[PDB]
């Protein structure tokens, strides 16, 4: 009937039934969890090489249209029937279907509603759409993707948007961006052994490079745009810098941080996630919202793998960098976290900080179990990578699961194509 | 064959293999995972009414009983045939058996290593046994628990220990500690709708008191043991002062944390729960390690349903206490875990800090992998509650399972309790 959950912190019950529409299996076995893995399968949607059998779409093309025409709070039945009747016979003529910009705009809106690791989905029906359903060249991909960048950053207060470019047909003529997200920053491996940069895109900057990118060997050089349009080989596109807006750090008291020559994107944008919705698959659709302090002050700056600044920001701090039991670690990355958000309030760039952003989503959760009884959650990832349990977030059971609309992971693109010279 | 791990902080990989030798179902279900659920039906064990039926007994008693023999280093085959035939014949003679002490201490130090939450795993061969088998009345338990309590605190220099009680025969004549920790603050629910003291055993606090305890009315009183033996009603026993060692809070600049007149018992002991081994189930066998600093400062002191002083905290740092981006929060739950920390090393008092036993734990889990190819752990419950990613055990992934030996939880003793008077 349904799974009863618990927040700990209040007391609150509520009853998830919404579960019960999740779609096949999900990650965890019957006798094993895994939960904690960041890339499973029950994530991942992988490439095909011949349309989707009809057998499948239909039920699927059916469904959605279900759910679409469900969602309006006054029924249209007729418009509903025809819409059933018309997407049927496209898929009998076409072996496939076009969804109204209208469906499409609902189908990201459900998709980002159903992402269970996303932490300010309470923005969910705030989204702009660009229909790129129609691109067909990689310099026309380049043109929406700026044209995106461009009405996202809108200066620095920053608006949530997608772009989506056509659909997959066979498999063989996907629209794919390799890169991670629009705007990453470079990673070199130095002569002397040492990394420069984002540690993180190593790979994908030698990538960049074996495709005839200039590296500039930075420590903040903005990598540059892999298009792959209809299925032919990629093709590599500098951002112009006019459109990457960045925020410098600043520490509020510690004049010294700013020697330390730290900056960062003020755009976050998912650049390879493949947007499933009524047996459609959409492997290119950009997509991007605004960055939540820790992203940044936390993972980017913190992370061994990442910029890996925390024991010279300690060392600034004049702290007992060499006795873990000072807690020395927590002192500087709540400093860092100060500066982030400090940087980005001066330099007027929407930002969110962990704890609000944790009330937020609680508000958000709370409103989705009346609307529709349930809200796929990722405790593991929307739980920030600090305050743990000083958020409500923490306090809070939840069901992971995979609906649709959904955003789906990707194989890496370069590991199945098929180049041609 | 094996499930892959990865490490996104170092990169390594590890093969789980382990996860075979698995019991029964898990908690999350093919299409949906859990996780976050605390009190899942897959680590509890209920009671029962009835013998284990042999079928099932015998063959877990044979399992166990070849971990056992196998564990040791130098194979002795005689000794564990002749084990084997004995455990046997005493199933068949008896319908059920006795494990010999040596094996028990296997037991309690293997189920320890299963332990899928436990953080502090590492120290798993380090553990004292008091065999308690033969107890047979109230008074015999609370004798053997205060010598517990008083071996394990040992004037602050803690050592990990646990104590066991008559397995459970028919389930009608189970020995149960009542507890939830041997040693645990009081709640209570005061006339101006306010709370004192530990809010989280306000309905165990009242059940003392409806077993006859007088209410000190504290904001840290220590609850009476309220001990079941061979199924009879609970009885009630006030734990002797001079047993229970606590640490007065100070901090090691603000003179002022003194003020908020803060303590909390040095010894962490789980009370409620099952033992369960080779098809044998003890529904009471109390065990502890020591604390781990975060469990006081950010749980204890700081989960809103707990003593809840945050805020306060705040306030006498003077921080924008009204401003949640100010990250006030972060500020103060930082210096009340030094505070904890610096006064448990001023008091001689055993602790360690979250990093600390982080890295523990990836050296533990390391060794585990060689020596097993495998360890079972939560995610959830081992990435302390603050400084998240600051910790190497974040970027870790892990496969949670259940082996056996194993600690369940049990339902509330006071829930199926068949009365007497
Ligand atoms: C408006 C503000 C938004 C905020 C503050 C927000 C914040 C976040 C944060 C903190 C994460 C964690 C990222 C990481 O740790 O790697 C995340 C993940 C995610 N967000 Fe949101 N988000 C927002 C908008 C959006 C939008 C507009 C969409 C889609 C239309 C979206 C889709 C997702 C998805 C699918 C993930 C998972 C990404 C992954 O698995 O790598 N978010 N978000
Ligand atoms: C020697 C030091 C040890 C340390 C520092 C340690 C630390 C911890 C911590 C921090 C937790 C989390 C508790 C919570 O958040 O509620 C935990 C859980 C646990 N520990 Fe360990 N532990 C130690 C020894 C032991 C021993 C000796 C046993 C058993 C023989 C054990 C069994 C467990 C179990 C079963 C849990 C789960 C408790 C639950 O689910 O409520 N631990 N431990
Ligand atoms: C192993 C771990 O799954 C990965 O380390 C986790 C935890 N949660 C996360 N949470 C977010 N929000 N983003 C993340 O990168 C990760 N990684
Ligand atoms: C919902 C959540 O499962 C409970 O809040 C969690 C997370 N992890 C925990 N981790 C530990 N170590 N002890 C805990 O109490 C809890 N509770
Ligand atoms: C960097 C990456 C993850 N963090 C975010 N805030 C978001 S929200 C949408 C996209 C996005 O991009
Ligand atoms: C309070 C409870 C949980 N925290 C601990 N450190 C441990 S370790 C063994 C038992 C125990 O008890």
């Amino acid at each position: 009937q349904y799974v009863r959950i618990k927040n700990w912190g209040s007391g609150e019950i509520l009853h998830d039934t919404l579960h019960h529409k999740a779609t096949s299996d999900f990650t965890c076995k019957s006798k094993s969890c895994l939960g904690s893995i960041m890339n499973p399968k029950s994530l991942t949607r992988g490439p095909r090489d011949k349309p989707t059998p009809l057998e499948e779409l239909l039920p699927h093309a059916i469904e959605f249209i279900n759910q679409y025409y469900g969602s309006f709070k006054e029924a249209k039945i007729e418009e509903h029937l025809a819409r059933l009747e018309a997407v049927t016979k496209e898929i009998e003529t076409t072996g496939t279907y076009q969804l109204t910009l209208d469906e499409l705009i609902f189908a990201t809106k459900m998709a980002w509603r159903n992402a269970p690791r996303c932490i300010g989905r309470i923005q969910w029906s705030n989204l702009q759409v660009f229909d790129a359903r129609n691109c067909s060249t990689a310099q026309e991909m380049f043109q929406h993707i700026c044209r995106h960048i461009l009405y996202a950053t809108n200066n620095g207060n920053i608006r949530s948007a997608i772009t989506v470019f056509p659909q997959r047909s066979d498999g063989k003529h996907d629209f794919r961006l390799w890169n991670s997200q629009l705007i990453r920053y470079a990673g070199y491996q130095m002569p002397d052994g040492t990394i420069r940069g984002d540690a993180a895109t190593l790979e994908f900057t030698q990538l960049c490079i074996d495709l005839g990118w200039k590296p500039r060997y930075g420590r903040f050089d903005v990598l540059p745009l892999v298009l792959q349009a209809d299925g032919q080989d990629p093709e590599v596109f500098e951002i112009p810098p006019d459109l990457v807006l960045e925020v410098t750090m600043e520490h509020p008291k510690y004049e010294w941080f700013q020697e330390l020559g730290l900056k960062w994107y003020a755009l976050p944008a998912v650049a390879n996630m493949l947007l499933e919705v009524g047996g459609l698959e959409f492997p290119a659709c950009p997509f991007n919202g605004w960055y939540m302090g820790t992203e940044i002050g936390v993972r980017d700056f913190c992370d061994t793998q990442r910029y890996n600044i925390l024991e010279e920001v300690g060392r600034r701090m004049g702290l007992e960098t060499h006795t873990l039991a000072s807690l020395w670690k927590d002192r500087a990355v709540t400093e860092i976290n100060v500066a982030v958000l400090h940087s980005f309030q001066k330099q007027n760039v929407t930002i969110m900080d962990h704890h609000t952003a944790s009330e937020s989503f609680m508000k958000h959760m709370q409103n989705e179990y009346r609307a529709r009884g349930g809200c796929p959650a990722d405790w593991i990832w929307l739980v920030p990578p600090v305050s743990g349990s000083i958020t409500p977030v923490f306090h809070q059971e939840m069901l992971n699961y995979v609906l649709s609309p959904f955003y789906y992971y990707q194989i890496e693109p370069w590991k199945t194509h098929i180049w041609q010279n």
